[PDB]
């Protein structure tokens, strides 16, 4: 229904603050966060959103402690193995993709991604992108490299490079809705932290102080209601 | 002083809402807005900010009425002819540059830019960038084209393309602070509207409901105070 975004993206944050707050391990913060994802993806599907992207891991995040990063990777494998398998085989019929530098991930996580993508390859329901080892600068540079390789091999001239060409070489080339209509960021910070950059020229931003382990279906609804109250003029 | 941003950027907005609100012409809205710029640039200089960017005109804005756009162009000529001439010849010793697709502008505005840039070429004070006919997508594509031309002529291989190389071909290559530390947007909308994109992976965003004709030195101070209260973790 028109006032329903095609693409919603979410930046998860606030997991350690939440753990600190509740006297509990950061790992428990992360696990309680990841447990919210399935209800959010269900909700977005019911609402008629066409693509939901959840950003789970930036390149910068690899500079955290080894054990924190390894626990995240394991939780994501588990998420892809249970929750995602349930979503793509439900009547929601979700299509699953992962975007990012998947070569940086543990082989097991790469395999779990392959499995979930293969299992959902023919599905026709809402697309769900898990962005993992995904950074917006890195996307742009890698697009630039792919375009330059084509120029090197004669397939493309420099003056042929336009928005649309640049767009077809990003990691979001797997969707016809690469640009989010609505970007949600949990935990109160007002910054992109090297998420999408090319993708965001007209995206509506919604920032909630809610820490992501507390973030549920009602918080998605709240962001959507803010969205419907926005006037989008696109410069003109 | 450390907690002072090197680069502050401002998105001006809310001029027609302000005019509507006060029963006055949109053109008067725009002129009252542009009259605020000099006190903002002075203030940023006093505060030890190293670069202040004011975004005045996007490519999208060219889809407004002819007369609105022509009035903006004339006001900008006048700003560059009086206010900017005063700033660069004051003891603030401001260095003036314009960024954007300057070929799309009226020759007279192009000449006014040339004059102010030439007059300030040797200055050592705060840099002031006026971004005019500047769009973030357009920046990235034009960088991509310049890099591809170099690849075509053998100066660069595709695997040589890294962040830093990509950065030296954007329109912000004129500063050593291309990425704003703090981005201010007046008038209550929470979106970039095709301003900087590459430039913004870690920029702090500050959104004020104040309509830009009401925006003064205290509103800069308020954004700076919010800035100093932000915790910046850069992913790690
Ligand atoms: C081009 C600028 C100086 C500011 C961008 S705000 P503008 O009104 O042009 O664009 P939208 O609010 O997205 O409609
Ligand atoms: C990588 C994400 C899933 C979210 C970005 S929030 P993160 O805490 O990683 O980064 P900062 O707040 O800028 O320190
Ligand atoms: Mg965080
Ligand atoms: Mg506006």
């Amino acid at each position: 229904d028109e006032v329903t975004p095609n693409h919603v993206a979410i930046i998860i944050d606030g997991h350690r603050k939440w753990a600190k707050s509740r006297g509990v391990t950061v790992q428990e913060g992360h696990q309680t966060g990841v447990n919210n994802w399935k209800h959010i993806i269900s909700r977005a599907s019911q609402l008629g959103i066409k693509l939901l992207t959840i950003w789970a891991l930036s390149p910068q995040n690899f500079n955290r402690s080894k054990m924190e990063v390894d626990f995240l990777m394991r939780i994501y494998e588990d998420f892809l193995r249970s929750d995602v398998k349930e979503l793509v085989t439900s009547q929601q019929d979700i299509q699953f993709s992962a975007i990012g530098d998947k070569s940086r991930l543990p082989e097991y996580l790469q395999d779990a991604i392959s499995y979930a993508e293969g299992l959902s390859q023919a599905n026709k329901g809402m697309h769900f992108i898990l962005a993992v080892a995904y950074g917006g600068r890195e996307d742009i540079v890698e697009a630039a490299r792919k375009i330059a390789a084509k120029v090197e091999h004669g397939i493309l001239r420099p003056d042929d490079i336009d928005e649309a060409t640049f767009e077809q070489h990003l990691m979001t080339n797997i969707t016809k809705f690469p640009s989010p209509d609505l970007l949600i960021r949990a935990a109160g910070e007002q910054r992109l932290s090297n998420f999408f950059l090319w993708q965001l020229p007209f995206t509506e931003f919604y920032f909630t102080p809610k820490l992501f382990p507390d973030f549920g279906e009602a918080d998605l609804l709240d962001a959507l209601a803010s969205y419907r109250c926005r006037y989008r003029g696109f410069g003109e």
